[PDB]
């Protein structure tokens, strides 16, 4: 077990699933373009919301910008590539008491996979 | 403060497009089903006037798959019917937006949104 608490509040908690390549240079920084794959689910369900394997096309983002939801951003901020882990977001960190459309209520807790694949300037 | 035609994308009135700049001419000049699309944004609550989301902020434009309901369905929409260089503003009643659940701390439930789009180019 590895489980990264990425945040003091315990709202960012990221388990290693498999360790990336751990070097200083392997690791993205603010303003790269990133390009992971991912599955989110809801914590309450266990259901997926939003899978970009599922779509069969790779995500990308730019760090560190607020393109992404917090959690994202200080989740990827730590990865190294190649990188898998699993993901627990607070809702804080996620999108807070208000939810987000159809798939994701209120308050809710999301879990994400993220693969980091590579990332560029 | 020109006087503007405004352009209805829906039957219900929640889709309208106000062109700020006309876009190049013709059909090569439209982006098609399927497309990646590069577009500059700037999204407002109608009812506050807060800025929730800019891409020209970040200075990074924003890229996506046209027609694949992987962008708010007003989006699909208003860049169906934009061209190359357009620069538009349009107008979503929620149905069309984030619905009754809304966006995050800084789109309610029920939210009419206004987007500022300009469609900077597009390939297959």
């Amino acid at each position: 077990l590895e489980q990264v608490h990425l945040t003091e509040d315990g709202g960012v908690v990221k388990t290693i699933l498999r360790k990336g390549e751990g070097g200083e240079e392997n690791a993205p920084k603010k303003g790269n373009e990133v390009t992971v794959h991912y599955v989110g689910k809801l914590e309450s369900s266990g259901k997926v919301f939003d899978s970009s394997r599922e779509r069969n096309v790779p995500f990308k983002f730019h760090l560190g910008q607020g393109e992404v939801i917090k959690g994202w951003d200080i989740c990827v901020a730590s990865m190294t590539k190649n990188e898998k882990c699993s993901v627990r977001l607070d809702s804080k960190y996620g999108y807070g008491e208000e939810g987000c459309g159809e798939s994701i209520p209120g308050n809710s807790v999301l879990i994400f996979e993220i693969e980091l694949i590579s990332f560029r300037e």
